[PDB]
């Protein structure tokens, strides 16, 4: 049966959930905090906004809802509920999205940590990252306010949705037509880094200056790279600059332990197709009293055909409405 719906105001913004949600408390901004009565856990409800207002709307909301039905890792965010207080398609108009709370980001710890905390959180993140992986689905966004850490230290890869840029894998920024899921190593590269040093590893102010220290740390790009490069003006510009070695790591980055060094290195590599890949950073040195084989799942296939697929706001709103319906919750 349907459950008993009750309304409120919170932040300009009407509410209305099952009552099985108490509590509910504003945290972002929209997100609240909640207390779960059926299960007893703290949780966050997010009420989508206009979710219908658009096509591009419509299919955003749907790719989230599809996406977040799929995720049953550790150590990404999972979907406990989703519900909408419509009793049929035709008044179908608000998606909430119930997730576990956690405590805090990454953001806002590391605003620094221990190499036994950075082997432990950043062995999580690449946990997390060889399941969406193997779904053949990149974050693209990783970045420290996408990871929500507890007191445990347990950590979750999610997306809201700290400049992005100063994660960013170079190939994004150079508009790369095709680009691989190495992109997000590149990304986990900038966090661990970010961890061990309590500095933001390159703060770039935009695009340019954001490669300009990129190019600082890895060096100008070499013969094997720039063949494949397809971009007459990029090559030209590329190679029109002042060259550049790759810098010594273990001098960057003083002090740390050097197997996280040769991680570093093994990450933070210009050509995407020579860094080191999620699953294989995992067997890692700099792992070793986390690792452990039998347990580092891989996903389920996920089907993303449907993004190459236009169709009319209703039919966005229609599919997004099945899947409401047919979710069902984890024991
Ligand atoms: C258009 C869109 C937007 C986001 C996603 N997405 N993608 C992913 C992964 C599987 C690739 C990491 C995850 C999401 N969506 C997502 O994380 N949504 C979401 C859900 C709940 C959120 O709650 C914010 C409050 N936090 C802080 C407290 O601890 C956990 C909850 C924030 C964001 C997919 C598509
Ligand atoms: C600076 C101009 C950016 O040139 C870019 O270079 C990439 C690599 O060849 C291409 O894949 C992009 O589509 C292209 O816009
Ligand atoms: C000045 C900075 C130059 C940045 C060069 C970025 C190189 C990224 O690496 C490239 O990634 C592509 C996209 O997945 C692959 O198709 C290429 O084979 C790979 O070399």
């Amino acid at each position: 049966e349907r459950p008993t719906f009750y309304r409120q105001e919170l932040n300009k913004t009407i509410w209305e959930v099952p009552e099985r949600y108490q509590n509910l408390s504003p945290v972002g901004s929209s997100v609240c905090a909640a207390f779960d009565t059926k299960t007893g856990l703290r949780v966050a409800v997010k009420k989508l906004s206009r979710p219908f207002q658009s096509i591009i709307h419509a299919k955003r909301t749907y790719r989230e809802l599809r996406l977040l039905k799929h995720m049953k890792h550790e150590n990404v965010i999972g979907l406990l509920d989703v519900f909408t207080p419509a009793r049929s398609l035709e008044e179908f108009n608000d998606v909430y999205l119930v997730t576990h709370l956690m405590g805090a980001d990454l953001n806002n710890i590391v605003k620094k940590l221990t190499d036994d905390h950075v082997q432990f959180l950043i062995y999580q993140i690449l946990r997390g990252l060889k399941y969406i992986h193997s779904a053949d689905i990149i974050h693209r966004d990783l970045k420290p306010s996408n990871l929500a850490v507890n007191e445990d230290c347990e950590l979750k890869i999610l997306d809201f949705g700290v400049a992005t840029r100063w994660y960013r894998a170079p190939e994004i920024m150079l508009n790369w037509m095709h680009y691989n899921q190495t992109v997000d190593i590149w990304s986990v590269g900038c966090i661990m880094a970010e961890l061990l040093t309590g500095r933001t590893l390159f703060p770039g102010t935009d695009h340019i200056d954001q490669l300009k220290l990129i190019l600082r740390l890895v060096g100008t790009p070499g013969a094997e790279l720039l063949k494949k490069i397809s971009s007459e003006s990029a090559r030209n510009y590329i190679q029109s600059l002042t060259q550049m070695p790759k810098m010594n790591f273990a001098n960057v980055f003083i002090g740390a332990n050097p197997l996280a060094v040769d991680l570093l290195e093994k990450m933070l590599v210009l050509d995407s197709d020579k860094r080191i890949t999620a699953a294989q950073a995992l067997a890692h040195a700099y792992f070793a009293q986390y690792h452990d084989p039998d347990d580092e799942p891989v996903a389920d296939p996920y089907d993303q055909s449907f993004e190459s697929r236009d169709l009319l706001i209703d039919e966005w709103k229609s599919l997004t409405y099945d899947e409401v319906i047919s979710f069902v919750p984890p024991p």
